[PDB]
């Protein structure tokens, strides 16, 4: 395959000391698990169990993410990234790291966010609200990309919103990675509906632009009231669902540009599809959230060619946000 590199923040990690990005050498230091009393179960993650807790030293509510330690290196990576990004705009704050003495189980302690229901948000958000929150996510992405980090798991479940306080936090940094130009990354990242075409065609030299694809998927779902927007039933079918909207000609152009070899499993499912018009998704139930600026913005995120997508900084300058 033809090599590629990010159009922005390309060399941020190259020009930083090894300590910043070498998470395997990061020294983790435990806090006191006895400072925290678990209150109730919140949600159960693929790699974790989440609880609401009280920090008994200051009477503050926190969230405790108990991690089943399947892989030690992965935990160190999440911790290092959270420490690096701590205090960034709209980045979840890691408050502490604790261990359960008897079971030797690690847990991450975060600032508590009173999360508005996804279904509730879908029903009541206004056109202005969608622009406001999309801009808040962009602040988080432009910051983490500027810090040489790709989130790689951008999706609604990883975006906590306290609608009452208009507060947004990008969470679950468990799949996040440091961007090093020329590096070949594992394509088995992100959640199916949000996986960029680069991951689906097994193009390993991807970058921050993967997060911009995921963000486009979110925007498309909310403005069109179609969740998820690209409803794949498996990783191969996910590429067909995208191909049904963006057409198959630009898919081959993208494959040819980077000399990508398509897996044989695509041969009998991919087919031939025309490029569709974003206006075809407009209906009576979603027209109050769609505008020419929204469609132009979406068209600039949802592109096969990862290099052609708006960067988070370019996205922040789009007319869709002139009202925020
Ligand atoms: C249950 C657990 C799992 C992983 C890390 C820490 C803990 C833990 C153990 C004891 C206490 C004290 N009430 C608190 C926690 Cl979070
Ligand atoms: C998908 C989307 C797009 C634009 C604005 C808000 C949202 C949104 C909806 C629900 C949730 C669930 N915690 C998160 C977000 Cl960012």
């Amino acid at each position: 395959p033809v090599p590629s590199r990010a159009r922005v923040y390309t060399d941020v990690n190259t020009h930083r000391p090894s300590e910043y990005w070498d998470y395997e050498s990061h020294v983790v230091e435990w806090g006191n698990q006895d400072d925290y009393q678990l209150v109730r179960k919140l949600g159960r993650g693929k790699y974790s169990e989440v609880f609401e807790a009280i920090n008994i030293t200051n009477n503050e509510k926190v969230v405790v993410k108990i991690l089943k330690p399947v892989k030690k290196k992965k935990i160190k990576r999440e911790i290092k990234i959270l420490e690096n990004l701590r205090g960034g705009p709209n980045i979840i704050t890691l408050a502490d790291i604790v261990k359960d003495p008897v079971s030797r189980t690690p847990a991450l302690v975060f600032e508590h966010v009173n999360n508005t229901d996804f279904k509730q948000l879908y029903q009541t958000l206004t056109d202005y609200d969608i622009r406001f929150y999309m801009y808040e996510i962009l602040k988080a992405l432009d910051y983490c990309h500027s810090m040489g980090i790709m989130h790689r798991d951008v999706k609604p479940h990883n975006v906590m919103i306290d609608h009452e306080h208009r507060k947004l936090r990008l969470i679950d940094w468990g799949l996040a990675e440091f961007y090093h130009p020329g590096q070949e990354y594992n394509v088995r990242v992100a959640s199916r509906y949000f996986k960029g075409p680069e991951l689906l065609v097994d193009y390993q030299m991807y970058d921050y632009s993967l997060d911009m694809w995921s963000l486009g998927c979110m925007l498309a779902s909310m403005i069109f009231r179609k969740e998820p927007f690209f409803h794949g039933h498996d990783n191969y079918d996910q590429l067909v669902r995208i191909a049904k909207v963006l057409g198959t000609e630009d898919l081959y152009d993208y494959i040819d540009k980077y000399n990508i070899e398509l897996d044989p499993r695509f041969n009998d499912i991919l087919g031939r599809h025309s490029r569709k018009r974003w206006e075809r998704f407009v209906h009576s139930e979603n027209q109050h959230l769609v505008s020419p600026e929204a469609l132009d913005f979406l068209d600039k995120l949802l592109r096969y060619d990862h290099q052609s997508r708006l960067t988070a900084r370019e996205a922040m300058e789009h007319p869709y946000f002139y009202t925020v």
